[PDB]
């Protein structure tokens, strides 16, 4: 019998694999879902190919050829990663088959034109939580709270991008303007030079967009040049690769994340942490607390878990997997609800995470343990 068929790059291992292993969960866990109530209109879904970039765009670039030579691929969910995700664009816009963009935060991604909401690739829908839409409450809350902010930031789009937002929305806030920045590429185990220069700049705190892993390399630096101040870092980096890093230097770091496992939850994400929780028990992406998800399954789980409802809804709706077809009726999708967010595309609309969909937390101490909450 006759099957739809995906497929999917992503970080499936190496150091970012939070979000392609994270990803990967979440879409099985759909296909598996949908396929239990007999598939797309009694047609099963097959994850036919299942990818692994490492979060590298040489190898995301291989990767989405592959993909795209399968004439009987009928969509695809993206790689994690601005960097991979900006080498396959072109191809993957060319081609036209619907495309998910789960997590990858630069705002061309979607939007090449710079402006949101307006002219998007039209085959590409997307579920990440955008940089200018985060620096809106980031950028608010630095304003508001510091005035010697130094930022540090990865060398990628995501990085670069993430600072020109972040910088912007302090001074739309009427905040003092950075008073240094810097970088340090994906990996870089030195960041004394980086971290020295913050604490010439006399800064009270220090705003970071990177990953996990990295951003634990930053802290576990500051504390070493006695640089005491706040680490406020973006969403993508307060995962468990920065907890185990970091350790009891995670206390005082915050950040803007998707809020949508803060207590209480609401309905979609309630049922799909039960699901989740079910099949894989409380692994590391649930976190280390079995009465509680933590936040970050959002960025690193439930993208995926949406994208994939949402390209399965489509194509359920269009009754057809031709791809205009599947495309016009994921632009008909009013107030679907997801995990992370409502969502409601048209032909100008291909992102759902709005600022209502975000709130900022800080790692504060309960008993013996450290998880976030949400800011004052
Ligand atoms: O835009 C990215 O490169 C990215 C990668 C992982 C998580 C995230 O929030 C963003």
């Amino acid at each position: 019998a006759d099957t739809i068929k995906i497929g999917m790059t992503s970080a499936l291992t190496g150091p970012y694999n939070e979000f392609g292993e994270g990803n990967r969960r979440a879409v099985e866990l759909a296909v598996e879902q949908w396929n239990a109530k007999g598939g797309i209109n009694g047609k099963k879904i097959e994850i036919a190919m299942l990818l692994d970039d490492q979060l590298n765009p040489d190898r995301a670039v291989q990767n989405i050829r592959a993909i795209l030579d399968n004439k009987d691929i009928v969509g695809i969910i993206g790689p994690a990663g601005s960097g991979p995700m900006l080498a396959v664009i072109d191809m993957v816009q060319a081609d036209g088959r619907p495309y998910m963009n789960p997590i990858a935060q630069t705002p061309v991604v979607t939007y090449p034109g710079e402006k949101t909401g307006e002219k998007p690739r039209p085959n590409v829908f997307s579920f990440a939580l955008q940089n200018d839409i985060e620096a809106v409450a980031m950028g608010e809350y630095l304003a508001k709270k510091f005035k010697r902010v130094g930022i540090i930031h990865e060398s990628t789009a995501y990085g670069v991008t993430g600072v020109d937002y972040l910088a912007a929305s302090i001074a739309k806030n009427g905040g003092a303007k950075p008073v240094a920045t810097d970088s340090y590429n994906q990996g870089a185990q030195d960041m004394t030079a980086q971290v020295a220069r913050m604490k010439r700049a006399n800064v009270d705190a220090i705003a970071a967009i990177g990953l996990g892993k990295d951003l634990a390399v930053l802290r576990r630096t500051m504390a070493r040049l006695n640089v005491n101040v706040p680490l406020a870092a973006s969403n993508g980096a307060l995962g468990q690769p920065y907890q185990e890093g970091a350790g009891e230097l995670t206390l005082g770091t915050l950040g803007t994340m998707i809020g949508a496992f803060g207590n209480p939850m609401r309905a979609p994400a309630a049922d799909f942490a039960k699901a989740y929780k079910a099949k894989y028990g409380t692994d590391r992406w649930w976190g280390n607390d079995p009465e509680n998800p933590q936040l970050f399954m959002a960025i690193s789980v439930s993208n995926g878990y949406d994208a994939a409802n949402i390209l399965f809804e489509g194509i359920r709706l269009a009754n057809s997997t031709d791809p205009k077809a599947v495309i016009a009726a994921i632009e008909s999708i009013k107030d679907y609800q997801g995990v992370n967010t409502a969502y409601t595309f048209s032909k100008e609309r291909h992102h759902g995470i709005e600022t209502d969909g975000v709130k900022v937390f800080e790692y504060v101490k309960k008993g013996d343990k450290i998880r976030l909450e949400p800011i004052a």
